[PDB]
């Protein structure tokens, strides 16, 4: 039984899910109150995809031991892959009752209410989350989405601001500080944080979009021209790239020019 388990821990350790699986279930077969092979059957599965599979496999485990922490928190992401957040929120809680000092069962409840539209308790659960790890640059980060999805512009800043002072190299931290910044009115903040994220991801066709909209809003529509024409050369088949260049060419009174891409626009989507 052992040496399937650990011929089986060989396989996954390596990424070969499938062969995992036969020496697991052979484990199995031998011992089959064995709680550890029966959470590392989950485990194989959950790799592959497969969370329908990995929720059987891990309630048996839970059968054999409903004690073990790290099987409800893995139901739980199972449950929240699937995209069942109640029945994760409930696994994820049990997990806490079990140990509470686990700042990744925080983290992974907010996310759970984040992904329902519950901002202010994904707030309560990030919070929590950081007590126990402070230097968490995700968790400060999805602090700030929840704050920006709920309209605190301000301390959605505050928490990317943090988010950034643990990792400088992150492109999305940079984008969303200058969506917020954008949403506040203050585009020539918007403009300096997206060009910053373009800096580190100039292949991103949103963020030359957003930097487009961003110009477009001062009045600049030369510039804001540019880059819009920059994001159609990544995503040439995006109507609201074609529509918002469009309206530029008619902000300057170039009504030839916006004829001609409100046409493509509408090519792209004759509903609208
Ligand atoms: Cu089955
Ligand atoms: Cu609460």
């Amino acid at each position: 039984a052992e040496a399937w388990y650990n011929l089986g821990n060989a396989y996954y350790k390596q990424g070969d899910y499938d062969e995992a699986i036969e020496y697991y279930q052979k484990a199995l077969e031998l011992d089959p109150r064995s709680a550890e092979a029966w959470y590392n059957l989950g485990n194989a599965y959950y790799k592959q995809g497969d969370y329908d599979e990995a929720i059987e496999y891990y309630q048996k485990a839970l059968e054999l031991d409903p004690r073990s922490a790290e099987a409800w928190y893995n139901l739980g992401n199972a449950y929240y892959k699937q995209g069942d957040y109640d029945e994760a929120i409930e696994y994820y809680q049990k997990a806490l009752e079990l140990d509470p000092r686990s700042a990744e069962a925080w983290y992974n409840l907010g996310n759970a209410y984040y992904k329902q539209g519950d901002y202010d308790e994904a707030i309560e659960y990030y919070q929590k989350a950081l007590e126990l790890d402070p230097r968490s640059a995700e968790a400060w980060y999805n602090l700030g989405n929840a704050y920006y999805k709920q309209g605190d512009y301000d301390e959605a800043i505050e928490y990317y601001q943090k988010a950034l002072e643990l990792d400088p190299r992150s492109a999305e931290a940079w984008y969303n500080l200058g969506n917020a910044y954008y949403k506040q009115g203050d585009y020539d903040e918007a403009i300096e944080y997206y060009q910053k994220a373009l800096e580190l991801d100039p292949r991103s066709a949103e963020a030359w979009y957003n930097l487009g909209n961003a110009y477009y809003k001062q009045g600049d529509y030369d510039e804001a021209i540019e880059y819009y024409q920059k994001a159609l050369e990544l995503d040439p088949r995006s109507a609201e790239a074609w529509y918002n260049l469009g309206n530029a060419y008619y902000k300057q009174g170039d009504y030839d020019e916006a004829i001609e891409y409100y046409q493509k626009a509408l090519e792209l989507d004759p509903r609208s």
